[PDB]
């Protein structure tokens, strides 16, 4: 872990960054990952700095849906510091029901939802989501890699702003 | 820790609250622990909310003395989310010398502190002191227990916010 923090903070550039990250979290077991990071006081979701592999048309839809406003991952990085698992349960509305629904043909239907609050102010959110048979088993592998991760999404918070905002 | 959250949690009072966190750290294999944190953009660290074991006479001295303006970890905190252990590098200045020297005395020698950055502003920090025969020793420690702290000062940041805050 400690060796890849060192290896993004000697990476030049968005892309190279992007890879060692999602090469981190292959390696810990997740496919697909979403960093975003917002600077102090805003809430332009749609221009957020953005690294990951998640499909592009995915992105494409969540900006053009607002989705930023429906995700529950959102409000819930807006007011805790602690992971949010993507269960049944975390999706309630009419439209959190139409978000699941349609994130799960993305194929991202298992994993869990870092919050990121930073040193300036920066808000953000480390997504992961995991390939499993069902979710027992994606939840018994995510507890299985979560201290790992808790770390991580702090490693990737510290340096991640740096290349964001400078 | 998920049930020590739990508790924290459920407790009544900042006194039930610190007699629970101070057992989490005890369990864990460290001896005494400070808990601080201010609301969003305050630097009135005389008026910080507190909480843990450090003794008194220790306490005090660090606010008559000011020493929040000295203290390496507090500048560490305003800049990174990151772990700062307490050895003897991060100590530079002679006023930081100073400090190095009167913590010693009171037991505080060997540990590490946690940065807090709540979701609602919060700027804090978990410090926490290990009772080791020399430094090796309690590096060996700490290196071994920090992907649990690393969990611990965030779902201690989550409770304690509210508790102080809320
Ligand atoms: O990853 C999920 N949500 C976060 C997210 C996805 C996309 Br696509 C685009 C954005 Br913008 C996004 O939100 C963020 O990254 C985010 C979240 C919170 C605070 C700040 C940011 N920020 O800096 O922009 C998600 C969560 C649960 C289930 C499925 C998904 N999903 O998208 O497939
Ligand atoms: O614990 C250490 N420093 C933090 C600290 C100690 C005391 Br006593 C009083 C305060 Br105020 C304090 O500072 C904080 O708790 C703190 C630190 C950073 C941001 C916000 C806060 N905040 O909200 O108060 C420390 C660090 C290294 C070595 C020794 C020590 N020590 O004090 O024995």
């Amino acid at each position: 872990l400690v060796d890849g923090f060192l290896e993004l903070e000697r990476s030049s550039g968005k892309l190279e960054w992007s890879a060692i990250l999602q090469k981190m979290a292959s390696d810990l077991g997740f496919s697909k990952i979403l960093f975003g990071l917002l600077p102090k006081d805003s809430q332009d979701y749609e221009n957020a700095f953005i690294v990951g592999n998640y499909p592009a048309a995915w992105r494409e839809h969540y900006d053009r849906a607002g989705y930023a406003r429906v995700d529950p991952t959102v409000s819930h990085c807006t007011q805790s510091v602690l992971p949010i698992f993507w269960e049944p349960s975390i999706y309630q509305t009419r439209k959190q029901h139409e978000f699941f629904e349609e994130a799960s043909a993305a194929g991202l239907v298992y994993g869990l939802t870092m919050p990121l609050h930073g040193a300036r102010g920066e808000l953000g959110a480390l997504s992961l989501s995991v390939e499993a048979e069902n979710r027992a088993e994606a939840n018994r592998f995510m507890e299985s890699v979560l201290p790992t991760l808790w770390m991580l999404k702090d490693y990737a918070l510290q340096s991640g702003a740096g290349l964001a905002f400078e």
